[PDB]
């Protein structure tokens, strides 16, 4: 009779340590990692909730949340309770004992709002999805939990929490990374991979997590304790990402990215420099909100036979001054200073980085605020680079300031 | 002890047609004209008021002000009355419009009175400059003047096109002259003259009766520069305040910066000079920021790198949400949202927001109005007689391009 | 599945004079008249749009617009275009030569948004409605216009532009203020009363308006020209208020008021003093947004035999100081200051009113900011009362500052 | 130089808000003292924040600690209007920057040097965030640079009998501090005017340069309790120059406030008194002074509604202060102060009651000389203020007969 997103509350689990992103997540959680030239990773789930019409949002934080909390304070500050909206930042006596405990310790935050539906969201993935489709299916199916799932070729799901399904898209088994992922009935060769997105009726959810906290035997996680429990003792249904995903007209397939490794993080950002990227960051119909300040425009200067500031096949944010520096196939976040006779290629450059004169960097990820000393060469000597910085097996160097300062060169 | 701006209300006069900007001000008052890549002209005076600590701002607008008013509604929306801040947009009505710039104040006494400020800072809303108004506020009460007037220190040859302040040894105004052929020089500093910036400071009580006396005078032109100021220069006490004293000069600004941008060449030159390696105006300054209306936009993007086409910008300023797809930019300033397409070329171009450049177009020495769609293959800057017959072209060689003109050509 | 509000624009008509409110609207448009103790009239239509899910709103203004426009600038300032929200104030040859011209002159504001549906609203009524219902009837009905109608007893409708329908609620004729109004077939005694709420497909509305500006015989009005044009040539289906009205559990009937006359304005505000008011201003599930400031609480002072500052069976806003004044069956907006030995009864007191000592006013509407001189008496001399101020037949006095200024006797 | 621009442009206010409100007992059990409500809408911390705002300080940092959940949430929702590109900043700084908490009140600044120094403020204004007072810090800033002092301290001029509970500053003819004693049993006196002493408000103005010096060389010394008044301040009064700034010179008074207002509300009786005092005809604190307004977090709420007038119930407030969204239904209120959302029902009576937000007073309940905690649902027929011995056993009753009532005591309730 009315749209269901009115009665929904998005609960964002943003306690991801990153870990596999190494120094990139040393002083910040993975949802706080920058992506795309402007936003952060957590901005996609939050914008999905906003654009789906969900007016109540909770975000549970955990590992090194100081930068994430400050981002959510400064950027997602426009919710007003008297308009029936709310944005609750819910940081962790001591740590949360998992991710279902992240919902248990904040019952007294949710239950005052009395939402009828809770949309449990992973806050460390890049994707655009209309959660109204997932809410309608949860009501129409009468399930205890609806789980969003990717349709992935049956060889990529080997590194995924895979749900096996029958012909009515009801989940009959969950397997953590099966060696031979079970396929879709009548559509073998594709398996359903878990997105970490679950829809519950709130009364059912409050009861389920409460039983979990009364189980000293439990690890207090949705995927290892809660989700297997309804899969076996109850009713679980799968929601396919392709049904809910919001595709631009310049998007060639449903887009979802885990950016779990340094190589995957690098590839997802550099792919935005392509002629027609997989992710349309120019889409106005399903916009991504984030914290942004009014910045001066980007500037390209110098044009001698010695030095020319210019960008080619590149994405350049505002407040960037490209002073006699050559940029090719590079993505620059806000406020980057590149100085004369320097050159960057295949570089993901996080905000407020300064490139010293005569430096030459190839196939790199430069962390926030790093000052690259004058004349530094990266991407030329693999063994020297693997000694000075963190180098992936395909030649991408993660460069942090603590690596830079520990060089007598 | 206490700062004077706490008890001051900046009153910005924003009803300037800027007639000599021609089609650039067709449907837009001069304070609403875009400048510098992101801001509009009126944002400088308002940002000077804010950064000087003046928490009450009134903006008087006149002709074709819908786009200016919407800018003020959207960009300057953060003032809170219960924190003793206010931002009043005061368009003419609430019999015709404002009879003059002094009537612009007079019609709005009942807006000014409830605030009861002790000082009134009358600002021109159509100039580009940075200034700390507390210095001027400080000189006013220490001088006992009836009005303090902000003045540029310009060489006498260039002061001939200004309203010039004749000043004695105490910088007291003994005569005001409209565009003198031989401008009176500063005593002891001949060769320089004092040119009015249109910045005034009054005690609010003094100002209210002046404009009320001006309103009860049928002879009056109802204008500050013609009726109120020349009245004080001879019957009251008028003192000049020197812009060099109060100008907020960035460390990378070689001189006090003030631009009128009163003609198309002057508007073009002021914008295009921000592409210098060291510009006169520092748009990367944080100590005295210029606030404006801005939205979150995607970054600028450059695509294609062939021998046929290469998207790139050299010696240029490029705002966000600009897609430079196989287009070659040189010495150009692009506002937000520009789409430049394959095989096109821009040189010495000021390109206002949301302009599309079609493939194979080549434009040199241009000002392209907001939202203009340049047809594919158009050439500007190559045939002066053809460009002048097609567009508004200055005698210096700069074309102003509007969509009306583009729609008016088979050729 | 998708809510239709996501793709609609609410276009509020707020250029009304409210002439039978007399000096209450001498310097304000009727949509800017205060109502309820904190809000103004137009806030209800705007809140209905916001709560229905509509985030693109345009408000056309005309007569006495400054305080209305200043109200919209500072109260409805939280919309952000890059979140696909918009709020346009449209005071945009002289004025609006009608009401259909109010849209025609602002097509250049509308069709760039390219909304799929237009919801044309009257901005001078007090009501709570979910516009998703009428949108969800419009696109299923396939009509060229859905018109919101109140089902009123047939002798109330004599002041309405009345339409009658068949068994399928299809509008066959439109009669403006019928002396003997046509009743609904089958169940007569009641009639459909048009509320001035129109729903269109945007592409249809644009043509209907441009063909209405083509005809020179046109008064350029919806209800007078375009609306009767479609029921004669196109398809119109009425929509019943009771199906869409948002009623609290404490509102015993669908609430809608016109407050067209001073007596009707007084009545609607004073009825809020009831124990069980017809309008529940405490319904948080459909809240009315307005311009509001942080204000001090209400203060009640003095308690002697001669003076006692207190309010009984009244509604008192913040920043109100009831100092030795006795209030009874009154409603006070923010900022009122009633001083010692004064007495108010059956009074609607607009913001910032000052009641001097010993003043005793009864059955009045006091205009915004009026200073009541000490010892003034109203309500005891019906003959003297009509001579100083404006008295209705029922004996309600509207008091403005100008009436007080001219008071010798 | 200048001598024209205000010093506040180059200052940053650092609000210490990590206190426990020790003697407020159950009122600060799940709130820090800066988060305790005061006045009818605002919380205690809003006064120091508003003083900084209205003084011209656009850079604020708030250090939190003990049970900071609702305090931090209050700061996120209310104090959210600062924009860094306008040279404004509001930093919420919880104690997670190391080992457990902040070692002290000076540790709260040293742990956050990395946030302070990029701003590069010229002057540091250290504020206690648990006092009710209105003050223009610009007077203190300008005094600091004309004095050449190392630290300037805000001081209350109180009779020496009352200065026995404060940190007392011993000054000379030039109000230059000679000594500091922690709560002297017989405090020293001011030259030219003894019978009075200078008591520390906990307000310190530093040159940021030297403060960073004093804080870094205070972390690397295990002799220090890592506090300003206990460790930093006494160091300067000995090795440098410490000057006393008197609240009477910078206090912002209304036309309706007859004396420099400063309250500590450190106990339940003091807290109850400070709120009830607002119901007086001429209050000591003028909450209607719009020249120095107190900003806080507030929502659009419905008005206050009074209803019923029979022979035995009449909803009415007398000599009281009633906030919005209050429905006084057949309830009589006298000498009370009600925050937001309070629901008082028929035949109930309140006298001398400070009623925090969203309290519900049940029918026939009669309460006298009480402080009711936020959200407490008073059961029907409850009688408080009638039986001193039984009220003392059921609730937190003060030595002067004020009962603090929390929900943790309404549930635990018997004969």
């Amino acid at each position: 009779v009315q749209p269901l997103a009115r009665d929904a509350m998005a609960y964002v689990l943003a306690g991801g340590r990153g870990s596999r992103l190494k120094e990139l997540t040393d002083r910040r959680a993975k949802p706080a990692v920058y992506f795309g030239g402007k936003a952060r990773i957590i901005d996609f789930a939050l914008s999905n909730a906003l654009n789906s019409g969900i007016r109540r949002i909770g975000v549970a934080t955990q590992y090194k949340a100081h930068s994430l909390i400050r981002h959510l304070q400064r950027g997602w500050d426009f919710f007003r309770p008297e308009r029936n909206e709310s944005f609750d930042i819910l940081p962790a006596t001591q740590w949360y004992e998992g991710t279902a405990d992240a919902v248990y310790q904040n019952i007294d935050i949710i239950e005052p709002y009395a939402p009828e539906y809770m949309v449990i969201l992973a806050g460390d993935h890049i994707y655009k999805m209309d959660y109204e489709y997932m809410l309608q299916q949860h009501v129409d199916s009468g399930a205890d939990v609806t789980i969003g799932c990717l349709e992935v070729p049956r060889m990529e799901a080997t590194g995924f929490g895979v749900m096996h399904v029958n012909e009515k898209d009801e989940i009959i088994d969950f397997i953590e990374k099966p060696a031979d992922p079970p396929g879709i009935p009548g559509n073998e060769g594709f398996a359903l991979a878990s997105m970490g997105i679950y829809v519950f009726h709130t009364k059912f959810l409050m009861e389920a997590l409460r039983r979990d906290a009364a189980d000293p035997t439990s690890s207090r996680d949705f995927g290892k304790d809660i989700i297997p429990y309804i899969v076996e003792h109850g009713k679980a249904v799968a929601h396919r990402f392709a049904d809910s995903c919001v595709r631009s007209d310049f998007e060639h397939e449903p887009y979802w990215r885990d950016v779990g490794t340094i190589d995957a993080y690098w590839q997802a950002n550099i792919d935005l420099t392509d002629v027609v990227p997989d992710l349309d960051i120019y889409d106005k119909s399903w916009p991504i909100w984030t914290y942004a300040e009014i910045t001066p425009p980007a500037k390209f200067v110098h044009d001698d036979e010695d030095r020319r500031g210019s960008a080619v096949s590149s994405v350049v944010s505002g407040d960037c001054i490209i002073s006699g520096a050559a940029l090719n196939r590079s993505l620059l976040f806000t406020g980057v200073r590149a100085n004369s006779y320097s050159r960057l290629e295949n570089a993901v450059v996080l905000p407020s980085v300064k490139i010293g004169r005569h430096a030459q960097l190839s196939n790199v990820v430069i962390d926030h605020g790093v000052v690259i000393p004058e004349g530094l060469i990266v991407g030329e000597d693999p063994e020297l680079d693997a000694k000075r910085f963190r180098r992936t097996e395909s030649g991408i160097c993660l460069i942090t300031q603590s690596m830079i300062d520990k060089l007598d060169l």
